[PDB]
């Protein structure tokens, strides 16, 4: 084995100026961006892990004329509906929202077993051990602070590999059988779907043949680079910045699924 | 006291995740608290306004953790309760927050303060604070609601919250500490099962409710026992209605009408006995239903 | 931590003026701290903002009062070294005033949080509190910039400070505590004085800046070293434009143009090597300057 | 520190039916793939080494009715022209060449100074002890042997980096800035080149306008994957697996250099 | 517990006179026969296993007057594909 120790900073939260918390839960495990993005680079040559130390601050950079709770506690079986209720929330440990105006911490008693990342899918139990949640609800107005995770990770047996990929469609079918980070739906009236299932500022590089309707349009999306035709039958290219997972972007060819292919590399 | 003093912009305090704690035969197993009971919200009005909270050891609308280890036994103790306002908003923001306890845990609120702060509890303080509430507990074993019957002989009886205020904000939370005893080892329960037949009925298997009638076919669908339920049941002719409510506490359905149907709901009682209704008619004859606690 | 906090409409410290203390021979001198290094500005906005300024003996953008004893060495130390917020504004404001140096002192701030809540320095809070910095500081006999060099052999790293809220002020302000080393004894600097003689230049006399050109005139004027400077010079047939700048920190030009004038500036640099130029032709005669650090 | 074992395959060697030698002279360092395919994976992470067992084995693959020499000596000074001549390589300590039907081994005199790795550049000597040679002489007929290296290193001080990714032309010029690990030139009489600097199996994906001649041809290569059109504005792939570092493959299009853009990831 | 110690002979080679290696890849069980024709026969009596010697000799029965090279080194991870190509095989230990 080999080690590390934290510096991250897990999204924020947004006010909720409203009276029932609202949850971003955010998953843990070696290998998730959205909850590791300097870190799930060097998880590509191991497999198995640890954790000694690792806690949530809620940094505090937002006057007290603002106020509410920050909700904020790890539940190991990182993977369950958050509840729709507070009780609910303030009766699974973790523990620790206090106002937005203070500086508050959060710790978890860590294990130890040695257990596996995802180069994929599996089971959302034991390959990591739970998500973590974040709630806040006020009113007064604010766009409250920030969070990291304070750790340090154990990473045994030497592998090495991955990335996120290259996922043709067949005119019957399609073809993602090459390691993921979207997932292509389509909404009917064809108008399409272009998504994550992973988290960080990618390079997309891909697909064609009848370039139609657009193509590479964006909606919950980060920063887009497009340089291509339109194409029918052309080439194409497209730099995201995420924000919290599944953000989506698309196209528009028509009415029903055959097209051509791509690769989305993660960076 | 003197002098000086902090009423700080912000105060707050950070609570953790009770796990529970446990005794031999005797005639008695126990418990202890952590439950957040429902909150709170502004009031920026001249008048307070009441939560009230039914207290039995199944209630869930006041313990969906412990609800769980009533369904073997019967009887009980109480030893160690009390309410926490957990205190979880700045001072920027103020008012009251009423929370006192009154065994006969069922009757109307007032509609007014000085009514309530007349009747014990007594504590009320401002929302910015962290305050405590405690009650003066008995010793007289009785008994959970496997229903219905009297809001009286089967639980001391509600809680209460009010807080009235203007200046804004989403004030706090609270729960409940205590330490219960189980007598007597019994087991069972769930949402009873009671059928009509064309001729008659069919409520032989454990109660809350009594399903009683009223000519001029409007119906009767009741309550012997107190707490948080969850109904699933009954069916054929989807007539008039179904599943309205009177002296009822919220309300859940998620069915058709059903002229053949399925349905549920989730009651929130209040004082023993409160009642909720179908319409169909004119005499008797139906389909079924279960009625578990919860 | 527990139970009661206050949070004061005000808080408020009060900082003198530090008065300095020195060491034998054995083959250096020493320092303590006393500086107080820009303030920030509101940032009444949703992303932060940083004024990163650099960590080198003679820098001023981060010592007016110590780059008066480096005129006479090279080579030092750092034993004690931290920043403080000062605090000096209500609480009745607030947000965050981030605050953590990274060794590799030149490098782009990010533009994003996460990407400064990942780099230790760690400490950032409110703006109303007072809040203090600190450094694991080394131990490697490490040169200051009679120029430039390269942002990283040189001096350990920029510091960085951001500040993100919204509520209104004028936050508050830090310093540097430290100590340093001044090991082997040289003497002399200003703000280099180094002229083209139509033929060729003239760079002989201690650098900082690297004066090359790109083709097509359009020209060069660079840093070897980093820190604030004190431009002053250069002149003739007054052109195309004159000082200009580009990778650069602060500038300020007091002169003509010129067609045979006078001029001034002072730069702040970012990380070694940052460059500023003038315009005048096609091939390389002209006049003369002087480059003082500072 | 941490540490290794060889087990490499460092080239062969090729007849020579000839008389005077031919050398392959390859080159020593914990980084230089052409002599450290599986290793120079894990040096990504460090700075600093040892050695304190390596040796080279001719394996022995080939009868004897085949026959000549096998120089293969290591000369510290990793680096300087091989001579031209064998009395000059036969002068150089190694020693030890046999003939092609028979098994030898190689050893060298290792050396105790924490010496560091290239993540670059330097000066060929101060960062690697010095390239080891290969020569054979014969003429009756055959593909002799293969070889290896014998070694255990020691790599000190953790650090942690490195590479050879999105590289587009503008037009005016390029764009490879964003990791490496293929360098991209082309020779004249528009026949261009698209090369590599790292080594193992890719993902290739990309770049795009006129398609013009050809695009994604290979010649020193492995395996091609090629699922795009030629393209006149369109889109490609490819799924490489090299050889000894630096195998190219190429398009096809006019004469002097502006075009579109491309990605390589290393998979 | 009981054991044992090897002796078997698990199907073999053939030519190649082509430039990719192509490989056989047998799987190793107590009890998978294409792998073990003596001793599958005692392992339906117990369920569980060891091994603490085992090596494969490529027993040398043909003269020098051919050559190639006969590739040979377990993995572990005894399922998945063999690569297609050697370096891929050359870079996995045995």
């Amino acid at each position: 084995g080999i080690t590390r120790s934290g510096s991250e900073l897990i999204t924020t939260l947004k006010k909720n100026t409203d009276t029932e918390p609202k949850y971003t839960t955010a998953v843990l495990n070696p290998s998730e961006p959205g909850t590791f993005n300097q870190l799930i680079k060097e998880a590509a040559q191991y497999e198995k892990y640890r954790f000694t130390s690792l806690r949530f601050r809620y940094s505090p950079m937002s006057p007290s004329t603002t106020g509410g709770k920050v909700a904020l506690a790890f539940d190991r079986d990182a993977a369950k509906p958050p509840p729709n209720d507070l009780a609910s929330l303030y009766n699974i440990e973790g523990c620790v929202s206090s106002v937005p105006w203070t500086g508050f911490i959060l710790t978890v008693p860590t294990d130890s077993t040695d257990r596996f990342v995802a180069d994929g899918i599996s089971d959302p139990k034991l390959v990591d051990f739970g998500k973590l949640i974040m709630a806040t609800y006020g009113q007064g107005a604010a766009q409250l602070g920030e969070v990291r995770v304070e750790y340090t990770v154990q990473l045994k047996n030497r592998t090495g590999s991955t990335s996120a990929q290259i996922g043709d469609f067949a005119g019957v079918k399609d073809g993602p059988r090459l390691v993921s980070w979207s997932k292509t739906k389509g909404t009917a009236g064809w108008e399409h779907d272009c998504h994550f299932l992973g988290t960080g500022n990618f390079s997309l590089t891909l697909f064609y043949e009848k370039a139609p309707v657009s193509g590479l349009e964006n909606a919950d999306a980060s920063d887009f680079s497009v340089l291509g035709e339109a194409a029918a039958g052309s080439v194409q290219w497209a730099g995201v910045k995420v924000a919290e997972r599944g953000q989506g972007v698309k196209m528009v060819t028509t009415e029903e699924q055959p097209k051509g292919k791509w690769q989305a590399l993660r960076i």
